[PDB]
């Protein structure tokens, strides 16, 4: 249920010199918002500039042209707000400008992508957009109105809370990792929508959010005590930010904290530690054992997550085997898959069991609410 709230801070995670980015905002919340660690932020973003001059472009109009569509009257760039712009091309759309091409063999190609081989090489595995496709073929002669039409509504994207609301209530922070490259269908560069939207942001600017509890559960223990073992590398860090600052001030309230482990992996650190300064007081300050893996160093061997915890794995196995919860956030196509990998490895190592023991056991750990996952692929 959608508000419209500020943008209290916005600023640069990374360091200068890095090619990449990822933001840390800060996002204030009404009174009847309320959050805990673990929780999502959807926020419904906008389509950049760039994007939105390539149609108007395309169409020959001025972004803002006042139309009414067929009933309010909204101008070209507002009604370019409320639509995806770089989804594949969808077989409904390709139809669609197959008719409205007066070129034959341009209509050949556009009827070819049609077939499943092409549609799933061509269109699906390159991401080509309609949007592309109407600048491939100037002459295919699809209106705005049509166009605008065909188009899915804009979507949500989802960020893992990056603090807890045990410090401030009503202010949330997220950890945005800035998506763009060449892309994929080879018209020039890819930017993510919400990712660009998010770092464009400013203090003082408007957002329009929720808050979304995620059907799998992502929350610290109940009791303190109880050990925690968290695999972040990259900006799957951010939901265990939240979790360091919530076991920080259940300490300041007098409560007694458990181990709680967490494997950060990043390329370097003179490019993209991500809070390592409140990551290492956080250490410095025992609420956290900080193990980091740094896979571009010049000398030193490419390490991830898991080879780190591949090291350590008896000291994981016994915490487990006395009660530890296991989180994993980050990557979900290759990172998180290997971590579990590892961990069942180490299971079937230190207790000279079968690989299949170790899949029923690590089945049985996420039955019992001790295996959680904040994963999303990239
Ligand atoms: C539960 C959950 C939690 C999440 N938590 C976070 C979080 O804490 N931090 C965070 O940064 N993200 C998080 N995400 C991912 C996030 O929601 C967005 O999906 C991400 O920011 C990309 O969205 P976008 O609008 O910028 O890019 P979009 O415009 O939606 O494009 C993304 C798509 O583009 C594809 N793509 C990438 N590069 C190219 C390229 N060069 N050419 C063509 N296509 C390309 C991707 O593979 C993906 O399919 C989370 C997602 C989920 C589902
Ligand atoms: O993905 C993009 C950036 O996300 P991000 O910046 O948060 O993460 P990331 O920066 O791409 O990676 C975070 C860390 O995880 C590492 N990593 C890559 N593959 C891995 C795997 N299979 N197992 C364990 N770790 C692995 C990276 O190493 P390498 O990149 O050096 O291999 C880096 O050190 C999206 O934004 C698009």
């Amino acid at each position: 249920g959608a508000f419209s709230t500020n943008v209290v801070a916005s600023k640069e995670l990374q360091q200068p010199g890095s090619a990449r980015s990822t933001r840390h905002l800060e996002i204030e919340l009404p009174k009847e918002a309320s959050y805990q660690e673990g929780d999502h932020l959807g926020v419904i973003p906008r389509n950049y500039e760039g994007i939105v001059n390539r149609v108007t472009a395309r169409f020959g109009l001025d972004a803002s042209q006042q139309i009414r569509l067929e009933a309010k009257t909204v101008s070209v760039e507002e009604l370019l707000q409320y639509v995806e712009l770089q989804d594949p091309v969808t077989r409904t759309q390709l139809r669609a400008m197959a008719a409205k091409t007066v070129c034959p063999p341009h209509k050949v190609e556009l009827e070819a992508l049609l077939e499943k081989q092409a549609y799933k090489e061509q269109v699906l595995a390159k991401r080509l957009t309609m949007l592309e496709l109407l600048e491939k073929y100037p002459a295919c002669e699809m209106k705005f109105s049509e166009f605008i039409a065909l188009l899915p509504s804009i979507r949500p994207r989802y960020y893992s809370i990056s603090s807890s609301p045990r410090v401030d209530e009503k202010q949330a922070s997220i950890t945005v990792s800035v998506v763009s490259g060449e892309a994929w269908s080879g018209y020039g560069e890819y930017k993510g929508i919400a990712s660009n939207y998010l770092a464009e942001l400013q203090e003082g600017d408007t957002i329009t959010c929720f808050i979304s509890t995620p059907q799998s559960e992502f929350t610290l223990p109940k009791d303190p005590e109880t050990p925690l073992i968290m695999v972040g590398p990259g900006t799957g860090v951010a939901p265990f930010r939240g979790f360091v600052q919530a076991r920080k001030q259940l300490k300041e309230q007098g409560q007694s904290l458990g181990e709680a482990h967490l494997y950060f992996g990043c390329r370097s650190p003179h490019e993209d530690y991500l809070y390592q300064e409140e990551l290492e007081n956080a250490q410095s300050e025992g609420i956290i054992t900080l193990h980091t893996a740094f896979s571009r160093m010049p000398n030193q061997p490419k390490t991830y997550v898991q080879h780190v915890m591949e090291q350590d794995g008896k000291k994981l196995i016994e915490l487990l085997d006395q009660g530890a919860h296991f989180y994993i956030c980050g990557d979900g196509s290759q990172m998180a898959p290997a971590v579990e990998a590892t961990l069942m490895k180490s299971y079937a190592d230190v207790h000279q069991v079968s690989e299949a023991d170790a899949r029923l056991w690590l089945q049985q750990l996420e039955e019992k609410g001790r295996y959680a996952k904040d994963v999303w692929a990239g």
